[PDB]
């Protein structure tokens, strides 16, 4: 399996087609802008997503000015970035058959790469998954288009998509919008920087260890990852199949938070409940998200896991203070045994075959830089990851942990995980309801990390993927950006355990002056609406100007 | 070395004894103190109106409890389907919230449904004497509703049977025949209910335990979809087991018992008391709508041959729903071979039995569990050439054998993905018809006591549902002629094994005893296929409404 010819041809297949997409894209913008030379693109591109959609639903703005002005600023963005690897062909026509009574009708909207849409290859960047275009829409596709949306683009993945960094070697890298030597994060990274540089107001991404929380925090923009079943994923395009002790959910990000409320509202409908009968079809409650209530917090500014970068626990900090500010009582609060959640649940949850299904992928491909080690290290034979676990343990127990649970393992013995992961999640439940808590703040990992770092500091996962496993919803807010104090105090950051994953995120996150930092919020299962509601109070106190 | 576990049937039974003393002395003293009150007449009001004359305080929870206990306490002496009276129950009685949209209506818990200070034994030796710590979600709820939990009921050892007999309280008897089986795992409640010592009781369901208590016995019973409502404090037999979920729901005498219980359990209390529940609440609406249906219809399933009873009850209830103006179209789901062989049994079995028979070390096996004890500790080698050499004669036999064998977490994650893919396939199936409900046959009349056991094919017409995870309820719309029951002779399943041989003279001499049909809807519309039994139930027993 060491030939590439297979896969060079793939890479070479893919570039053209981006190529000649991004020319297509181009070609459609010129005419567009020739015929319309009058239009304040501006100050349409600068509309927040809600007076976007009030005016398209009076004609105030019509369909095809915001679609091709949009459409030149995702290619204009592009350039910089190369967060597009694909132009929805048909979404031309598309637009002029929106349901004039859509949530969402004449919405440009921009596609993860692995949301299926029909003539389209989702690779996830990998060769074998090339020159195998989609036969349908995904179900969240076809309700975006029957809520009169437009998607207009594919964005960019890293390889697989079980990564936060962005890249792969189809399409390359994808670059942070606010430094060009930055991740814009992953796996939804080319989302991200679209969205983040203003190329699309409105975006889908996935998240099963904070896909969609690293690049919205990353770039700087909103992200919910709601609860596992909230949303369908008939139709979506994986990497690996039937694992369900954690799992993936897919979710908006935009550039604030009542974007997200408009999609969650859009998408859970009459339409997806039908298109797809295993999502319980609960519609979205507005006056849970509208409510204003004062919350009792639960916080932390450390999981005592990854220590928190010193933008990361200011930005906590500042937002408990205008929280308390505003009225709301905040109450110390961590979910118990982090460690074991991470290392053991987490962990073995994803990869409680020792990573055979996922290598499949990768027989006879390149493994892009941006993955690290991961590959090589789920090649090595289970004994040897188990003897080299055993040896580890004493000089760095976090990395040999991990190690011991990437192994393969029985039916029953992912049995017993199954149900340690359900106690676990009754557990955290259980101490939230003690403490009376409404909703959980908890530091979110920025700033930005270095292109090529995300692979190789695996432990900063800690923050996000912890609600993976738990699977409550949970979405990142923009709240501040990182100063030069901030930076300078890099230098004094040392790590909780000082193996090799902090030693590569204290480099990763220097040189980071002006990027964005962001905090989580945190609801119990099913609980999107107030999750959002508490996004929504945090964006108003720490950027009163994001919202009206 | 059983030793131990005769300690725990000795101790079990003394249990049970004091339980059943304690409830006679109970009710000795209320009869004394009124000795005017019309019992029958509480006895036979169907639940909806007990909980109204319970509200406006025509009748008082201690009339009511103390009637049902009496009356609980005397069908037990024929079937044995009470293994513990609820201590404290009496002073819940007394505390019981008047608003509650259950007040004062005395419930039977199956044994599985944990209870402060009580076994959930699951007639299981390693379980005796471990109290539970505190009530499940569901007790919880129904408590805060105003209902009076009072009773255990009897379940099969392990619970994974569809007999009910285990070796600490014995064996459970069907109320219409004493030879017959109330079928399983929830049969203590179906025998409880079905001779009327509850109007409502809670069973659970992963392969047809709710449904064939209530065929077996003559009433209602509902399996929601698995996640509609809460499993938290349930005790369970195997755990982390997610590939075919447990369901657990109500069975009452009639289909409105059944809207009741659910309408009352899916409230705030128990979203906030088990959050991982999607907080859905019961949509009178769609119960209660009168719109005409589409209903897809089979009348066998190509894999167990209905019994003369099981084809005439569906058919007739076909006819009478087409009268009504109903719309019948011929379907059958995709593949119901493979759902069962290799999706159902690869699902509960994928690590060859080795969690479920952990249970049973040092424990006797009711012979009501038949070989599955036996075949499932065979090596996995073995279960491999046995199925070999089984399939050329008997496809069957070989092909559930060969799919309880272990087997790695990677290929676990292959059957998981196939479930959902065939999941998939069914809906779509569903969706091409236009279907609104599916009415299919139901396992009955009721098998011969040690049968079911022996007779796992039988399991098809209900484990289907438990594959797709669907709503599926059970309504009694007939019983067994003279005729069906003489029909019986020419009996024959498609396959001649050894479970269709045992079925046929399992089903023999049932002439009186009821039969039902089977209601399904899509996911997540329980309250779709409540109308629809409702619908069955109005129109083949006008009496019930
Ligand atoms: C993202 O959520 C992935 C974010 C990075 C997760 C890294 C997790 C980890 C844990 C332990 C060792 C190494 C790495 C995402 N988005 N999509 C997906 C995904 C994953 C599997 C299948 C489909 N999609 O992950
Ligand atoms: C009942 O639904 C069980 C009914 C009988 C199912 C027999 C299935 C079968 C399949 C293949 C070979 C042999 C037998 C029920 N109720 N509760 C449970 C249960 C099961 C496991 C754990 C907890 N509860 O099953
Ligand atoms: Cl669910």
């Amino acid at each position: 399996w060491t030939g590439r010819q297979k896969a060079r041809g793939a890479a070479t297949r893919a570039r053209q087609k981006q190529r000649a997409s991004l020319e297509t894209m181009d070609k459609a913008v010129q005419r567009f802008r020739l015929q319309n030379p009058d239009l304040d693109s501006e100050a349409l591109l600068t509309l927040p997503l809600l007076q976007l959609v009030q005016k398209l639903q009076s004609g105030e703005l019509s369909p095809e000015a915001v679609f091709f002005t949009y459409l030149g600023k995702a290619w204009e963005v592009n350039k910089g970035t190369n967060c597009v690897t694909s132009y929805l062909t048909d979404c031309e026509t598309q637009l002029s058959q929106a349901p004039r009574q859509g949530l969402l009708y004449g919405v440009p909207v921009s596609l993860k790469e692995c949301f299926s849409y029909k003539g389209h290859d989702s690779t996830l960047g990998l060769s074998l998954n090339e020159g195998m275009p989609s036969e349908s829409d995904c179900v969240v596709v076809q309700v975006l288009k029957l809520q009169g949306a437009v998607p207009f683009v594919h964005t960019n993945v890293p390889q697989s998509m079980f990564s936060y960094d962005c890249s792969n070697p189809l399409f390359g890298q994808t670059m942070n919008p606010w430094k060009s030597s930055k991740s814009p994060g992953g796996s939804s990274g080319g989302e991200g920087a679209l969205i983040g540089s203003g190329g699309s107001p409105l975006g889908l991404g996935t998240d099963i260890g904070g896909s969609i929380r690293f690049p919205s925090a990353f770039c700087g923009i909103c992200g919910l990852k709601p609860t596992g079943n909230r949303l369908s994923k008939s139709g979506l395009k994986g990497c690996v199949y039937g694992q369900t002790a954690v799992q993936l959910s897919l979710g908006p990000m935009a550039r604030d938070v009542e974007s997200l409320a408009l999609c969650l509202k859009a998408l859970l409908c009459e339409h997806l409940f039908t298109l797809d009968p295993t999502v319980p079809p609960l519609p979205f409650r507005e006056e849970v998200y509208r409510s204003s209530r004062p919350l009792r917090v639960g916080y932390y500014e450390t999981d005592n896991y990854t220590m928190p970068s010193p933008a990361m626990r200011r930005a906590l900090i500042e937002t408990k203070q205008r929280l308390e500010a505003a009225g709301h009582t905040l109450i110390p609060f961590l979910p118990n045994n982090i460690p074991y959640a991470l290392e053991v649940l987490s962990t073995g949850g994803l990869f409680s075959d020792g990573g055979r299904s996922f290598l499949q992928n990768f027989k006879g491909d390149f493994v892009d830089p941006c993955l690290g080690d991961l590959i090589l290290i789920l090649r090595l034979p289970s004994w040897f990851k188990r003897l080299l676990s055993l040896l580890l343990k004493p000089l760095f127990p976090r990395l040999a942990a991990f190690l011991n649970n990437m192994r393969p393992r029985s039916a029953e013995k992912l049995w017993k995980l199954q149900h340690e992961i359900e106690m676990y999640r009754q557990s955290v439940i259980a101490q939230w309801k003690a403490m009376n808590l409404d909703v959980l703040l908890t530091p979110m990992l920025g700033p930005a990390l270095d292109l090529n770092t995300p692979g190789r500091a695996t432990g900063a996962v800690s923050y996000t993927m912890l609600y993976n496993c738990l699977d409550f919803p949970a979405g990142v807010v923009p709240v501040t950006t990182v100063t030069a104090e901030d930076d300078a105090q890099m230098e004094l950051y040392k790590g909780y355990f000082g193996d090799i994953w902090d030693i590569i995120l204290k480099k990763a996150m220097k040189n980071s002056v002006g990027l964005p930092v962001a905090v989580q919020c945190v609801a119990l299962p099913w609980q999107e609406e107030l999750c959002l509601r508490f996004m929504r109070e945090v964006e108003q106190l720490m950027t009163p100007q994001k919202q009206p």
